[PDB]
């Protein structure tokens, strides 16, 4: 699939916004995934024993993970669709060592746009949510087909 320049713009309009306060973004987007599919949860051994809201927004170790993961994911929509290097590294730890099926990185693409669309509706109307979509999806096939190099598929 390839997204043409004005969905590029659509997508790097929000993502500027969300740069402003990238470990607020990481937080929301890690309690909202796991209170809508608590399982992924399990798959972070440093913190799958907290038990509620309260403590998921004290911990320290979850807001870490959060702005590496959006960091990351970050510089992967910069690249604008030209993100084959960025996505091998990204693709051998999460097929082989994490163990991240590929319905995990639907349930977190559907926790992004989520908390876009709440904290972020001028900037985050249907065509800005249809293109943040189609830049998810991309990704989301890509890395799928590099599991599948990579032996995992999954
Ligand atoms: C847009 C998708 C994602 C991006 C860009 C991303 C990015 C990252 C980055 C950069 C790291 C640290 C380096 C590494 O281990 O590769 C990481 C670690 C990890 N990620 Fe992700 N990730 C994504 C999705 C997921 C999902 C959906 C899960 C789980 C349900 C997950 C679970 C983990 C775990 C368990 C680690 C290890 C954390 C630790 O070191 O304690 N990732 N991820």
């Amino acid at each position: 699939m390839v997204l043409s320049e004005g969905e590029w713009q659509l997508v790097l309009h929000v993502w500027a916004k969300v740069e402003a306060d990238v470990a607020g973004h990481g937080q929301d987007i890690f309690i909202r995934l796991f209170k809508s599919h608590p399982e992924t949860l399990e798959k972070f051994d440093r913190f799958k024993h907290l038990k509620t809201e309260a403590e998921m927004k004290a911990s320290e170790d979850l807001k870490k993970q959060g702005v590496t993961f959006l960091t990351a994911l970050g510089a992967i929509l910069k690249k604008k669709g030209h993100h084959e290097a960025e996505l091998k590294p990204l693709a051998q730890s999460h097929a082989t060592k994490h163990k991240i099926p590929i319905k995990y990185l639907e349930f977190i693409s559907e926790a992004i746009i989520h908390v876009l669309h709440s904290r972020h509706p001028g900037n985050f109307g249907a065509d800005a949510q249809g293109a943040m979509n189609k830049a998810l999806e991309l990704f989301r096939k890509d890395i799928a087909a590099k599991y599948k190099e990579l032996g995992y598929q999954g």
